[PDB]
């Protein structure tokens, strides 16, 4: 048993809600949130800028010393930093971006690293922004996690379309 709230089960182990994360980790204070990061993990827009405003910039902080350390990430992959005041943890995963011509077949790969969390909370990896169709998203997340996942969808709209187009 676990505190996540109000969602739909779409699988076994993958549950699918309407909710702001951001409100959802304040709320949840889950293990692990997951951030949809870019490889230079610059929180500028979409959930990345959201949830960072959310930790008052402290999320960017940490990330700008990550990257000084160790470079950039691989597009499809992550790392663990902390969760501010939102999770114990938060897991940034790198989805490739259509905007920037990044190969999708790399999605796969980055809904990997979710299975090194036996819970987490997460977005759509490559949706908003990165450009990706949600609905095909949201299959590779089923065919591709194996531990539970509670995904956040902030617009109502496009929930209800994934729930009603679900297979
Ligand atoms: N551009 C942008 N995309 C965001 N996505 C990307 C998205 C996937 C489909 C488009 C999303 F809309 C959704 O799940 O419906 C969330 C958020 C955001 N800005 N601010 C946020 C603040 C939050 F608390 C949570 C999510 C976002």
């Amino acid at each position: 048993v676990n505190s996540f709230s109000g969602y739909l089960k779409l699988t076994d182990n993958v549950y699918i809600k309407n909710a702001d994360i951001v409100e959802e980790a304040k709320k949840v204070k889950p293990t692990v949130v997951v951030n949809a990061a870019n490889v230079y993990l610059k929180h500028g827009g979409g959930v990345a800028g959201a949830l960072n405003k959310a930790t008052n910039n402290a999320m960017q902080v940490e990330s700008d010393d990550y990257i000084a350390t160790n470079g950039p990430l691989k597009v499809g992959g992550s790392c663990v930093l902390s969760g501010h005041n939102l999770a114990k943890h938060c897991l940034h995963v790198v989805g490739p971006n259509v905007n920037k011509g990044e190969d999708i077949q790399l999605l796969k790969s980055a809904y990997e690293n979710f299975n090194q969390h036996e819970v987490l909370l997460a977005p759509l990896l490559s949706a908003g922004i990165f450009g990706a169709d949600p609905i095909h998203s949201l299959r590779v997340c089923v065919d591709t996690v194996r531990t539970n996942v509670y995904l956040a969808v902030f617009d109502k709209n496009l929930y209800d379309k994934l729930v009603s187009s679900f297979l």
